[PDB]
């Protein structure tokens, strides 16, 4: 059974949904029209997400877990990079 | 055994908690007094949730998963309807 | 295999991550300069979280599930106390 996590910002709105399926996490996006595929693609059997705005600029943190190892992924306006989070 | 998801809005606050137990997702609600049962009741083994405020009016999106099938459910003031969401 | 839940607030920015591991939930904290361990430490196999501001002060509700039993934990400025939440 697949496992998901969701966040949203604004009032249009913008929505991001992350799905862990047979060890891989992918991203689906909504910005007021239809759903499309996002840039996020990394390993994980489990996922959680949060987001915040600084003025009108979006920041997303994805917590991806394989066994007992959790990796933080960071969106800050220019692709995804690894964050400093440890357990 | 059971899996939950939670969202909140305003300063009172209002809270909604969704629980996947025994093949069904059910909803519990708080608006400043006690907890009561909500209208949401649909099939699922896994659940996630997000929400946004339009003035004082809440909008809720619930993502219900069984196997490789994820169904989006939509609250916009007048009950729950299925959404256009599909996976990659 | 571990399960996590996350919440954030403000422009510090502030983040809280909860991890369920072998029936225990722990908390890691970010407030602008490195991660540290937080006060929350209670039983659970499954975890969800939500939070809201009153002025600039954070309030957090953590939903900790062991089997079919869900307990709500409450932060309102000074330590964690059990909440009134029960399931359908
Ligand atoms: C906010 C961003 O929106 C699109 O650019 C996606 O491709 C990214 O992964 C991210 O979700
Ligand atoms: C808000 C911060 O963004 C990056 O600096 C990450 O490396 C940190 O772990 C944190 O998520
Ligand atoms: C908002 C608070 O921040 C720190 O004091 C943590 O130790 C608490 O558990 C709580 O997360
Ligand atoms: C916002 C409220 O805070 C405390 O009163 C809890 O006992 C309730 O369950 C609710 O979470
Ligand atoms: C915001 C709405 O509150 C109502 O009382 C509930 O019955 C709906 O399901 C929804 O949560
Ligand atoms: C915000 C949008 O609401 C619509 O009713 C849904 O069908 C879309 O999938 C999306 O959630």
């Amino acid at each position: 059974s697949v496992q998901t996590a969701a966040t949203s910002w604004g009032t249009v709105p913008s929505i991001r949904v992350y799905t862990a399926n047979n060890g891989k996490i992918t991203e689906r996006c909504f910005d007021g029209k239809g759903w499309y595929t996002g840039a996020f693609n990394e390993p994980g059997d489990n996922v959680s997400v949060t987001s915040w705005l600084v003025g009108s600029a979006i920041h997303i943190r994805v917590y991806a877990s394989t066994g007992t190892t959790t990796t933080e992924w960071c969106f800050d306006g220019n692709g995804w990079t690894k964050g400093a989070y440890t357990a």
